[PDB]
Protein backbone atom coordinates (compact mmCIF):
# COMPACT_ATOMS: atom_id res chain seq x y z
CA UNK A 1 0.00 0.00 0.00
CA UNK A 2 3.05 2.42 -0.25
CA UNK A 3 4.45 3.69 -3.60
CA UNK A 4 7.79 4.90 -4.73
CA UNK A 5 6.42 8.38 -4.93
CA UNK A 6 5.04 9.02 -1.34
CA UNK A 7 8.68 8.73 0.01
CA UNK A 8 11.10 9.08 -2.87
CA UNK A 9 12.12 12.20 -4.95
CA UNK A 10 14.87 11.58 -8.06
CA UNK A 11 14.62 15.27 -8.34
CA UNK A 12 16.40 16.32 -5.76
CA UNK A 13 19.82 14.59 -6.81
CA UNK A 14 19.24 15.73 -10.61
CA UNK A 15 23.65 14.68 -10.80
CA UNK A 16 23.06 11.40 -10.32
CA UNK A 17 22.20 7.73 -11.25
CA UNK A 18 18.53 8.05 -8.98
CA UNK A 19 16.85 5.13 -10.86
CA UNK A 20 17.09 2.16 -12.79
CA UNK A 21 16.35 1.14 -16.38
CA UNK A 22 14.38 -2.29 -13.99
CA UNK A 23 12.36 1.30 -12.00
CA UNK A 24 14.08 0.23 -8.99
CA UNK A 25 15.09 3.68 -6.86
CA UNK A 26 19.23 4.37 -5.54
CA UNK A 27 18.48 6.06 -2.45
CA UNK A 28 20.78 9.27 -2.37
CA UNK A 29 20.77 11.90 0.60
CA UNK A 30 18.21 14.03 -0.05
CA UNK A 31 15.54 12.09 -2.33
CA UNK A 32 14.03 10.46 1.03
CA UNK A 33 11.54 11.31 2.94
CA UNK A 34 12.44 9.08 6.11
CA UNK A 35 9.38 11.09 8.25
CA UNK A 36 6.74 9.20 6.06
CA UNK A 37 8.50 6.38 6.11
CA UNK A 38 9.14 6.21 9.77
CA UNK A 39 5.28 7.04 10.09
CA UNK A 40 4.12 4.17 7.79
CA UNK A 41 6.47 1.38 8.93
CA UNK A 42 5.90 2.38 13.41
CA UNK A 43 2.03 1.24 12.55
CA UNK A 44 2.69 -1.97 10.75
CA UNK A 45 5.37 -2.62 13.69
CA UNK A 46 7.74 -3.51 11.74
CA UNK A 47 10.96 -5.36 13.47
CA UNK A 48 14.42 -4.61 11.63
CA UNK A 49 17.11 -6.89 12.20
CA UNK A 50 20.88 -7.40 11.63
CA UNK A 51 23.89 -9.56 11.38
CA UNK A 52 27.04 -9.32 11.78
CA UNK A 53 30.17 -11.97 11.91
CA UNK A 54 33.21 -11.23 13.90
CA UNK A 55 36.07 -14.08 13.93
CA UNK A 56 39.33 -13.99 14.63
CA UNK A 57 40.80 -9.85 15.22
CA UNK A 58 38.34 -9.21 13.76
CA UNK A 59 36.33 -8.85 17.31
CA UNK A 60 38.52 -7.46 19.09
CA UNK A 61 39.34 -4.52 16.02
CA UNK A 62 35.86 -3.93 14.88
CA UNK A 63 33.17 -5.50 16.58
CA UNK A 64 32.56 -3.01 19.89
CA UNK A 65 32.82 -0.13 17.65
CA UNK A 66 30.22 -1.21 14.84
CA UNK A 67 28.24 -2.02 17.61
CA UNK A 68 27.95 0.88 19.45
CA UNK A 69 27.69 3.29 16.26
CA UNK A 70 25.02 0.46 15.11
CA UNK A 71 22.88 0.92 18.38
CA UNK A 72 23.04 4.68 17.53
CA UNK A 73 22.67 5.00 14.18
CA UNK A 74 20.53 1.98 13.10
CA UNK A 75 16.65 2.13 12.24
CA UNK A 76 16.10 4.53 15.21
CA UNK A 77 12.84 4.74 16.52
CA UNK A 78 12.15 1.17 15.69
CA UNK A 79 12.38 -2.45 17.13
CA UNK A 80 16.17 -3.80 15.78
CA UNK A 81 17.61 -7.03 16.82
CA UNK A 82 21.66 -7.75 16.49
CA UNK A 83 22.69 -10.87 15.63
CA UNK A 84 25.77 -11.83 16.39
CA UNK A 85 28.32 -14.13 14.95
CA UNK A 86 31.73 -14.90 16.59
CA UNK A 87 33.67 -17.95 17.34
CA UNK A 88 34.62 -17.34 20.52
CA UNK A 89 31.99 -16.13 22.98
CA UNK A 90 34.69 -14.86 25.73
CA UNK A 91 35.84 -11.96 23.82
CA UNK A 92 32.45 -10.45 22.75
CA UNK A 93 32.06 -7.02 24.24
CA UNK A 94 28.93 -6.26 26.01
CA UNK A 95 28.13 -2.48 25.30
CA UNK A 96 24.83 -0.87 26.82
CA UNK A 97 22.08 -1.00 24.27
CA UNK A 98 19.86 1.66 24.06
CA UNK A 99 15.79 1.68 23.43
CA UNK A 100 14.50 -0.67 20.78
CA UNK A 101 17.59 -2.46 20.43
CA UNK A 102 18.33 -5.94 22.06
CA UNK A 103 20.35 -8.73 20.93
CA UNK A 104 21.84 -12.39 20.63
CA UNK A 105 25.25 -13.90 20.17
CA UNK A 106 25.67 -17.71 18.61
CA UNK A 107 29.32 -19.03 18.36
CA UNK A 108 30.14 -20.57 15.33
CA UNK A 109 32.88 -22.23 13.54
CA UNK A 110 35.91 -20.50 12.70
CA UNK A 111 37.10 -21.93 9.21
CA UNK A 112 41.09 -22.06 8.46
CA UNK A 113 41.05 -19.70 5.67
CA UNK A 114 39.74 -15.89 5.98
CA UNK A 115 38.56 -16.33 2.36
CA UNK A 116 35.81 -19.20 3.70
CA UNK A 117 35.06 -17.16 7.13
CA UNK A 118 34.17 -14.44 4.95
CA UNK A 119 32.25 -17.10 2.48
CA UNK A 120 30.98 -19.04 4.80
CA UNK A 121 28.97 -16.35 6.26
CA UNK A 122 26.72 -16.72 3.36
CA UNK A 123 25.60 -20.43 4.36
CA UNK A 124 25.40 -19.72 8.49
CA UNK A 125 23.22 -16.49 7.55
CA UNK A 126 20.59 -18.56 5.59
CA UNK A 127 20.42 -21.41 8.09
CA UNK A 128 19.77 -18.79 10.97
CA UNK A 129 17.42 -17.32 8.78
CA UNK A 130 15.50 -20.60 8.64
CA UNK A 131 15.80 -21.57 12.34
CA UNK A 132 15.00 -18.06 13.46
CA UNK A 133 15.25 -14.64 11.79
CA UNK A 134 12.59 -15.26 9.48
CA UNK A 135 9.89 -15.09 12.44
CA UNK A 136 11.44 -12.21 14.33
CA UNK A 137 11.51 -10.04 11.78
CA UNK A 138 10.54 -8.32 8.96
CA UNK A 139 13.46 -6.93 7.22
CA UNK A 140 17.14 -7.70 7.52
CA UNK A 141 20.31 -6.57 6.62
CA UNK A 142 23.81 -8.58 6.66
CA UNK A 143 26.97 -6.69 7.02
CA UNK A 144 30.88 -6.45 7.32
CA UNK A 145 32.46 -5.81 11.18
CA UNK A 146 35.01 -3.42 9.64
CA UNK A 147 32.84 -0.70 8.89
CA UNK A 148 31.22 1.39 11.63
CA UNK A 149 27.68 3.80 11.10
CA UNK A 150 28.56 7.99 11.12
CA UNK A 151 24.87 8.81 10.82
CA UNK A 152 20.73 7.68 10.71
CA UNK A 153 20.82 4.75 8.12
CA UNK A 154 16.91 4.16 8.38
CA UNK A 155 13.75 2.70 7.33
CA UNK A 156 14.95 4.28 3.85
CA UNK A 157 16.61 1.69 3.11
CA UNK A 158 14.16 -1.14 3.58
CA UNK A 159 13.15 -3.27 0.94
CA UNK A 160 12.50 -6.85 -0.88
CA UNK A 161 15.85 -6.72 -1.55
CA UNK A 162 18.52 -4.36 -1.60
CA UNK A 163 22.08 -3.76 -2.48
CA UNK A 164 24.74 -1.58 -2.17
CA UNK A 165 26.97 0.30 -4.51
CA UNK A 166 30.45 -0.57 -3.84
CA UNK A 167 32.34 3.56 -3.02
CA UNK A 168 35.31 3.23 -5.72
CA UNK A 169 33.03 1.88 -8.65
CA UNK A 170 29.69 3.74 -8.61
CA UNK A 171 30.64 5.79 -11.80
CA UNK A 172 33.00 3.46 -13.57
CA UNK A 173 31.40 1.39 -16.43
CA UNK A 174 30.30 -2.35 -16.16
CA UNK A 175 33.83 -3.09 -18.41
CA UNK A 176 35.97 -1.68 -15.68
CA UNK A 177 34.23 -3.48 -13.28
CA UNK A 178 36.22 -6.12 -10.89
CA UNK A 179 33.35 -8.92 -12.12
CA UNK A 180 34.77 -12.42 -12.12
CA UNK A 181 35.78 -12.57 -15.90
CA UNK A 182 36.62 -16.36 -16.02
CA UNK A 183 33.84 -18.43 -17.60
CA UNK A 184 34.77 -21.52 -15.28
CA UNK A 185 33.37 -19.52 -12.27
CA UNK A 186 29.40 -19.60 -11.18
CA UNK A 187 30.36 -15.94 -10.53
CA UNK A 188 31.38 -15.01 -14.16
CA UNK A 189 29.55 -12.16 -15.94
CA UNK A 190 31.01 -11.84 -19.10
CA UNK A 191 32.27 -8.13 -20.32
CA UNK A 192 29.36 -6.60 -22.19
CA UNK A 193 27.44 -6.96 -19.05
CA UNK A 194 25.99 -6.02 -15.42
CA UNK A 195 24.19 -2.89 -14.33
CA UNK A 196 26.36 -1.70 -11.21
CA UNK A 197 29.28 -3.14 -8.91
CA UNK A 198 28.01 -4.12 -5.48
CA UNK A 199 29.93 -4.42 -1.94
CA UNK A 200 29.34 -7.23 -0.28
CA UNK A 201 29.45 -5.27 3.15
CA UNK A 202 25.49 -4.42 2.86
CA UNK A 203 22.80 -6.22 1.46
CA UNK A 204 19.37 -7.21 3.00
CA UNK A 205 15.66 -7.57 2.15
CA UNK A 206 13.26 -9.15 3.29
CA UNK A 207 14.11 -12.67 5.37
CA UNK A 208 12.90 -14.64 2.35
CA UNK A 209 14.73 -12.55 -0.23
CA UNK A 210 17.97 -12.84 1.91
CA UNK A 211 17.63 -16.68 2.66
CA UNK A 212 17.90 -17.09 -1.49
CA UNK A 213 20.66 -14.68 -1.86
CA UNK A 214 22.74 -16.34 0.51
CA UNK A 215 21.58 -20.05 -0.36
CA UNK A 216 22.55 -18.81 -4.03
CA UNK A 217 25.57 -17.66 -3.62
CA UNK A 218 26.59 -19.96 -1.43
CA UNK A 219 25.61 -23.05 -4.66
CA UNK A 220 27.74 -20.77 -6.26
CA UNK A 221 30.60 -21.02 -3.61
CA UNK A 222 30.63 -24.41 -3.74
CA UNK A 223 30.20 -25.43 -7.11
CA UNK A 224 33.69 -23.56 -7.79
CA UNK A 225 35.58 -25.33 -5.10
CA UNK A 226 34.12 -28.53 -7.09
CA UNK A 227 35.45 -26.85 -10.18
CA UNK A 228 38.93 -26.12 -8.13
CA UNK A 229 38.59 -22.17 -8.81
CA UNK A 230 37.89 -19.45 -6.56
CA UNK A 231 35.64 -16.37 -7.21
CA UNK A 232 38.61 -13.17 -7.36
CA UNK A 233 36.47 -11.42 -4.82
CA UNK A 234 34.90 -14.25 -3.02
CA UNK A 235 31.03 -13.51 -1.97
CA UNK A 236 30.73 -10.12 -3.54
CA UNK A 237 31.87 -11.74 -6.97
CA UNK A 238 29.09 -14.04 -6.50
CA UNK A 239 26.98 -11.88 -4.89
CA UNK A 240 27.25 -9.74 -7.93
CA UNK A 241 26.74 -12.33 -9.86
CA UNK A 242 23.59 -12.73 -8.07
CA UNK A 243 22.32 -8.95 -8.19
CA UNK A 244 22.70 -9.33 -12.43
CA UNK A 245 20.20 -12.52 -12.98
CA UNK A 246 17.70 -11.14 -9.99
CA UNK A 247 17.62 -7.24 -9.69
CA UNK A 248 17.56 -5.43 -6.32
CA UNK A 249 14.37 -3.56 -5.89
CA UNK A 250 16.50 -1.09 -4.13
CA UNK A 251 20.28 -0.14 -4.07
CA UNK A 252 21.75 2.18 -1.85
CA UNK A 253 24.55 5.40 -2.82
CA UNK A 254 28.10 5.44 -1.78
CA UNK A 255 27.01 7.60 0.91
CA UNK A 256 25.24 4.66 2.91
CA UNK A 257 29.09 2.97 2.84
CA UNK A 258 32.04 5.09 1.69
CA UNK A 259 35.51 4.85 2.20
CA UNK A 260 37.04 8.25 2.89
CA UNK A 261 40.18 7.20 1.73
CA UNK A 262 38.69 8.20 -1.55
CA UNK A 263 38.29 12.03 -0.02
CA UNK A 264 34.60 13.13 -0.19
CA UNK A 265 33.86 14.34 -3.51
CA UNK A 266 31.12 16.82 -4.47
CA UNK A 267 28.68 13.89 -4.68
CA UNK A 268 28.82 11.90 -1.36
CA UNK A 269 26.33 14.89 0.83
CA UNK A 270 25.85 12.84 4.30
CA UNK A 271 27.91 9.97 4.80
CA UNK A 272 26.48 7.23 7.10
CA UNK A 273 28.84 4.79 7.34
CA UNK A 274 32.40 4.36 6.42
CA UNK A 275 35.12 1.61 5.71
CA UNK A 276 37.76 0.97 8.68
CA UNK A 277 41.23 1.10 7.53
CA UNK A 278 42.40 -2.09 6.59
CA UNK A 279 44.73 -3.78 9.13
CA UNK A 280 44.93 -7.40 7.02
CA UNK A 281 48.52 -7.89 8.40
CA UNK A 282 47.14 -8.27 12.22
CA UNK A 283 43.27 -9.82 11.44
CA UNK A 284 44.26 -12.32 8.64
CA UNK A 285 46.69 -15.36 8.98
CA UNK A 286 46.77 -16.54 5.43
CA UNK A 287 47.42 -15.83 1.88
O1 LIG B 1 39.15 -13.71 9.39
C1 LIG B 1 38.11 -13.13 9.05
C2 LIG B 1 37.73 -12.67 7.62
C3 LIG B 1 36.51 -12.06 7.53
N1 LIG B 1 35.61 -11.84 8.61
C4 LIG B 1 34.29 -11.17 8.40
O2 LIG B 1 33.99 -11.09 6.99
C5 LIG B 1 33.68 -9.72 6.61
C6 LIG B 1 34.21 -9.47 5.18
O3 LIG B 1 35.62 -9.52 5.24
P1 LIG B 1 36.74 -8.44 5.15
O4 LIG B 1 36.41 -7.36 6.10
O5 LIG B 1 38.05 -9.13 5.33
O6 LIG B 1 36.45 -7.97 3.66
P2 LIG B 1 37.03 -6.74 2.83
O7 LIG B 1 35.90 -5.60 3.01
O8 LIG B 1 38.24 -6.12 3.44
O9 LIG B 1 37.09 -7.30 1.46
C7 LIG B 1 34.40 -8.90 7.67
O10 LIG B 1 33.78 -7.62 7.83
C8 LIG B 1 34.16 -9.73 8.92
O11 LIG B 1 32.89 -9.54 9.50
C9 LIG B 1 35.95 -12.25 9.91
O12 LIG B 1 35.20 -12.07 10.87
N2 LIG B 1 37.16 -12.87 10.05
O1 LIG C 1 37.40 -4.88 -6.24
C1 LIG C 1 36.49 -5.07 -5.17
C2 LIG C 1 37.15 -4.94 -4.01
O2 LIG C 1 37.57 -3.54 -3.85
C3 LIG C 1 38.31 -3.33 -2.63
O3 LIG C 1 38.65 -1.96 -2.58
C4 LIG C 1 39.71 -1.48 -3.46
C5 LIG C 1 39.16 -0.82 -4.74
O4 LIG C 1 38.41 -1.73 -5.52
C6 LIG C 1 40.35 -0.30 -5.58
O5 LIG C 1 39.85 0.29 -6.75
C7 LIG C 1 41.13 0.71 -4.71
O6 LIG C 1 42.22 1.20 -5.42
O7 LIG C 1 41.61 0.05 -3.50
C8 LIG C 1 40.55 -0.49 -2.64
C9 LIG C 1 41.24 -1.12 -1.44
O8 LIG C 1 41.47 -0.14 -0.44
C10 LIG C 1 37.50 -3.71 -1.39
O9 LIG C 1 38.26 -3.51 -0.18
C11 LIG C 1 37.09 -5.19 -1.48
O10 LIG C 1 36.33 -5.54 -0.34
C12 LIG C 1 36.28 -5.37 -2.79
O11 LIG C 1 35.08 -4.57 -2.78
MN1 LIG D 1 34.83 -5.52 4.90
Amino acid sequence: KLKLSDWFNPFKRPEVVTMTKWKAPVVWEGTYNRAVLDNYYAKQKITVGLTVFAVGRYIEHYLEEFLTSANKHFMVGHPVIFYIMVDDVSRMPLIELGPLRSFKVFKIKPEKRWQDISMMRMKTIGEHIVAHIQHEVDFLFCMDVDQVFQDKFGVETLGESVAQLQAWWYKADPNDFTYERRKESAAYIPFGEGDFYYHAAIFGGTPTQVLNITQECFKGILKDKKNDIEAQWHDESHLNKYFLLNKPTKILSPEYCWDYHIGLPADIKLVKMSWQTKEYNVVRNNV
